[PDB]
DNA sequence: CCGACGTCGCATCAGC
DNA sequence: GCTGATGCGA
DNA sequence: GTCGG
């Protein structure tokens, strides 16, 4: 990519601020700047050129000038040398280990993959599965495998109840040639914003996917959100496929458009779009778009009959999913 | 300057 | 048990 | 760390 050196540097700084500094707004700020630079269609020649972009300020402009001149950032070169920062950054790569647990583990002398495997009984369930599949979860999924997985989930969901609709969202719906995981939005006419006429709607689907050995593990599970692990079947004498992360979100059927907007993302796109809604006097979540009175209090949900209706309310031209990869 | 920064589901814990 | 943070995640 | 009133 045109400015990959810069965007990698800013991403590394973002991860430092999240995992080590525990400064979520600096993390979001660095990621917003990396994102706007990533889509900028010129090779950046100076910090001042970058500072014209929204989300790039004085400090990041100075880092860009240092990086352009020397190929590196002294602030990062030092962070890379700090053992405590290095340990925390590694531990947070395990699903279920966040910044707080990573610093506590380091305090307790658990700092390496070997240390984690020796101390399984100090991990909660989520973290224990994250460790089991540590290597697998850092591999990406070719779109060809995403298509095979789509076929399994959609056909198995149909076998439970033909009135279910499952929609693969996330980076897949944005047309990516590879995905970090699989994200599945689920609806059923029994579950609306007005009533739940049938229990176990998510459970029935998860159970079926476990029974055909597609879902292999569970990280967390409630009435509307499943977070877990899945795996494609391999043929005779084939090496097994990597285990993959899968998220399933059951959304009230009448709120599908807000749900699919949320679950298509990207995460940075949603933050930018929701922030723009706020400036326009609206609030968006995965269920509704609601006005804000002078109150600052959300009003009643507005009618939504398409994804584009949501963009229209906030005076944005419609963006196809493939153009939301921020 | 300085308050705001997207929004919410599930797991875990503390305090009653 | 319930409720309200807090952590971690989408 | 950046933005906007
Ligand atoms: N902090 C976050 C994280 C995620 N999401 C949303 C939008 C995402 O696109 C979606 C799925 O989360 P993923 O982490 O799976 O992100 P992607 O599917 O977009 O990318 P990847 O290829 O890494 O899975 O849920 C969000 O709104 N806010
Ligand atoms: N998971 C899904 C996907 C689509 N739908 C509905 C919402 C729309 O009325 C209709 C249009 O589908 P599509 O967006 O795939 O064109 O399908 C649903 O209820 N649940
Ligand atoms: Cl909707
Ligand atoms: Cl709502
Ligand atoms: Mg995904
Ligand atoms: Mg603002
Ligand atoms: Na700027
Ligand atoms: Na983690
Ligand atoms: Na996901």
């Amino acid at each position: 990519t045109l400015n990959g050196g810069i965007t990698d540097m800013l991403t590394e700084l973002a991860n430092f601020e999240k995992n080590v500094s525990q400064a979520i707004h600096k993390y979001n700020a660095y990621r917003k700047a990396a994102s706007v630079i990533a889509k900028y269609p010129h090779k950046i020649k100076s910090g001042a050129e970058a500072k014209k972009l929204p989300g790039v300020g004085t400090k990041i402009l100075e880092k860009i000038d240092e990086f352009l001149a020397t190929g590196k950032l002294r602030k990062l070169e030092k962070i890379r040398q700090d053992d405590t920062s290095s340990s925390i950054n590694f531990l947070t790569r395990v699903s279920g280990i966040g910044p707080s647990a990573a610093r506590k583990f380091v305090d307790e002398g658990i700092k390496t993959l070997e240390d984690l495997r020796k101390n399984e009984d100090k991990l909660n369930h989520h973290q224990r599965i994250g460790l089991k599949y540590f290597g697998d979860f850092e591999k990406r999924i070719p779109r060809e495998e995403m298509l095979q997985m789509q076929d399994i989930v959609l056909n198995e969901v149909k076998k439970v109840d033909s009135e279910y609709i499952a929609t693969v969202c996330g980076s897949f719906r944005r047309g990516a040639e590879s995905s970090g995981d699989m994200d599945v939005l689920l609806t059923h006419p029994s579950f609306t914003s007005e009533s739940t006429k049938q229990p176990k709607l998510l459970h029935q689907v998860v159970e079926q996917l476990q029974k055909v050995h597609f879902i292999t593990d569970t990280l967390s599970k409630g009435e509307t959100k499943f977070m877990g692990v899945c795996q494609l079947p391999s043929k005779n004498d084939e090496k097994e496929y990597p285990h993959r992360r899968i998220d399933i979100r059951l959304i009230p059927k009448d709120q599908y458009y807000c749900g699919v907007l949320y679950f298509t993302g990207s995460d940075i796109f949603n933050k930018n779009m929701r922030a723009h809604a706020l400036e326009k006097g609206f609030t968006i979540n995965e269920y509704t778009i609601r006005p804000l009175g002078v109150t600052g209090v959300a009003g009643e949900p507005l009618p939504v009959d398409s994804e584009k209706d949501i963009f229209d309310y906030i005076q944005w031209k419609y963006r196809e999913p493939k153009d939301r990869s921020e």
